[PDB]
């Protein structure tokens, strides 16, 4: 990754310190540089979240993490060469890793659900995890449906988290915000699924 | 209800574990499944809120709850078969139950107003309750005006709650946010009523 | 006012308990009733805010209050008869009274500024007060410019309050929100004044 | 500056106390007056923030401040005469000074990063500072790209601050809001850079 950080630093130097006197298009190079910086930070944190996953003891999430990591690094290596499709792939891969970290947070929360026995949330989260797996699989295959399924994965994950935070506040008007926002999430989810 | 939860689980299974290899339209089935899950949770909480209502000793709200419950369950049984109108009816019924739970919260608050003697809010709330009754009645009749009246019911209920929270703040700039949001609600209410 | 409250109650009764069996247009009457209720409450609070004004010892604000009160009551009496223009006039009068209460809050705050010697805010607030006076005068004349000037009055008042809250937080990132919202208010104010 | 404040007071007097009887266009003069008031306050605070900068011991920021101050004062003197381009130039100059104060806040925060050794943020901030320098330079030259570069300067600065506040939260769901907001900032930044 450090090599990638150095490549990013070179990109930023060319984009600004050199390119200020040159083509205004250098905004492209600047974009690539900042993108690489965000990606590097994201992977840096995710590699510790992998230790989290292993101590959380779910192999599905660990595989998700590892495949996503390799996806991102492959995308970075391709971007080092070019292939504008690398832009789309890198954005998608970062969104995926975002979703996987969010998944680990969700899973740690769902420990609470298991303690409660909210089997409804359990099955729903199972579908969510498998959905993310399907999105990762499609992305590995390059199917444009990667985004289409991923967005539904995200929306189900946010809904689940919303219900978990509502449950915790129940354990504690302070519940009104959730009763509202869950409705926007629900209707956006329906809008995506229905058309 | 549990049978309904099991039906929902079957729906999700067909929608994802099977349908991943098949028609992308499975988003429809997924939508139905998640919808059923939300509905089941909502009724589960509402059946306790019925005991709340009875201890609150208002028969109008109790009848509202019971008829809404039966509406929702009828809609679920229909959805088990099909009839795309089941989608509209189920959405409306859930919004209605939302409004009735909100009503119980409002009524418990309006206990404060009765202590104060805010007869203005009392009469206004009476109109709101009867409005909800009218919306439920129309929905029972299937008149498309169900949504039109229901939306006004909701907006009046939110306004009433806003004034109650303003009153509590008065018992307590911290009042500014209410002064703004009441204005937005008021002008949206007028926009609906006037056109 | 109490007679007006009773008239409002009659309006709501005709609008709902009677009108449910009749013309769906009853939303108009419902709107009028809710409007009258809001106005009643607003004047009820403002009459005590007049005592506030007199203890604050500014005759300009006191005259503003008295003329606005008479405006609102005249509009109510007109509405009792009809003349759809009463709708516009009543809305404007309520917004004006809102602005005058806001002014009293602003003046009490500006006591702090006088203690500080923020003569800039002092002169700006002078312009704001005179602007409100001009809007009230035009409204008394029925000039359509009443709204056009009033909106600028409001926006200057909000800006002034924003600077006062910023000053207090200065006495106290917790200042970032003001740095943003002042910018939005400023650019909206410019958009209104410039076109 | 005080002379400018007095000129602004004269502008407001002509715009309101005189102009109420005539040309509705006086909104222009009112706009100019309020604009001058904001500018004067801004410079008044920035001159102390210059002492901050010198105690912070960065000559780049000190030059930024001094050149921006002179820019603003030149623009004020021009606006005293006319040349509607003074409007654009003064708006840009104020946004620049805003960005420079924000920079000083960012730099004081980045003291934390230097303590941590977040060389990524360090290099990124270097690019941000040089970008602001470039925007100031172009503006001094009158190149219309002043705004185009400045906006990217601002967006990178906000992103950097967002990451610093996230880092502090890390030293402290409470992290969820940042994980959300950084995404909007990032995608807006990309939208600007990419088109």
């Amino acid at each position: 990754d450090r090599e990638i950080k150095e490549e990013a630093r070179k990109l930023i130097r060319e984009a600004i310190e050199l390119l200020q006197k040159g083509d205004p298009r250098a905004k492209e190079i600047l974009r690539q540089a900042i993108l690489i910086l965000l990606a590097i930070r994201l992977l840096e944190e995710m590699e510790e979240n992998i230790e989290k996953a292993e101590k959380l003891g779910n192999e599905e999430l660990s595989e998700l993490a590892k495949r996503a990591i390799k996806l991102v690094r492959e995308a970075l290596e391709l971007l080092k060469e070019g292939d504008p499709r690398a832009e789309e792939i890198l954005k998608l891969a970062l969104k995926i890793i975002k979703a996987i970290l969010l998944l680990l947070e969700m899973y740690e929360n769902i420990k609470q659900a298991e303690e409660l026995g909210d089997e409804d949330l359990s099955e729903l989260a199972k579908i969510a995890i498998r959905l993310v797996r399907q999105a990762l699989k499609l992305l590995q295959e390059g199917d444009p449906r990667a985004e289409e399924i991923l967005e539904i994965a995200l929306r189900i994950i946010k809904l689940i988290l919303q219900l978990l935070f509502l449950k915790q506040r129940i354990e504690e008007q302070f519940v009104f915000e959730a009763e509202e926002k869950i409705r926007r999430i629900v209707e956006e989810l329906f809008k995506l699924l229905e058309g």
